[PDB]
């Protein structure tokens, strides 16, 4: 019963500061542009310990599966290559990525009806909001 509050097909509806994140992250002109247009579906799934997050757009799909705490590899939608944690941390799914020696952190939480991702990288950040599809 981990997750269940996150567990659905969520759409966003609204980005604040996206390209900043992504310029800062690395990511370059054209995939920034691209992505950034890009509305996702955001699909999460509980199986057992197992938690799938799918993410379904037409710039990329992506799909993750894990355990918390238990690091694992991603091949994030801009290409990078990175080393993944996920926890829950006072309800509040955190979400470490790794690789080159940086450091990025995205946050999920349930707040009223919506779920808000929120994306860090040093001193910025981005929030993603979310409604049920
Ligand atoms: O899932 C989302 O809303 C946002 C936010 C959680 C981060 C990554 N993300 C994406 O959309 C995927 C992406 C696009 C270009 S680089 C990475």
């Amino acid at each position: 019963h981990m997750c269940d509050a996150f567990v659905g097909t969520w759409k966003l509806v609204s980005s604040e500061n996206f390209d900043d994140y992504m310029k800062e992250v690395g990511v370059g002109f054209a995939t920034r542009k691209v992505a950034g247009m890009a509305k996702p579906n955001m699909i999460i799934s509980v199986n057992g310990d197992v938690i799938t997050i799918k993410s379904e757009s037409t710039f990329k799909n992506t799909e993750i599966s894990f355990i918390l705490g238990q690091e694992f590899d991603e091949v994030t939608a801009d290409d990078r290559k990175v080393k993944s944690t996920i926890t829950l941390d006072g309800g509040v799914l955190v979400h470490v990525q790794k690789w080159d020696g940086k450091s990025t952190t995205i946050k999920r939480k349930r707040e009223d009806d919506k779920l808000v991702v929120e994306c860090v990288m040093k001193g910025v950040t981005s929030t993603r909001v979310y409604e049920r599809a």
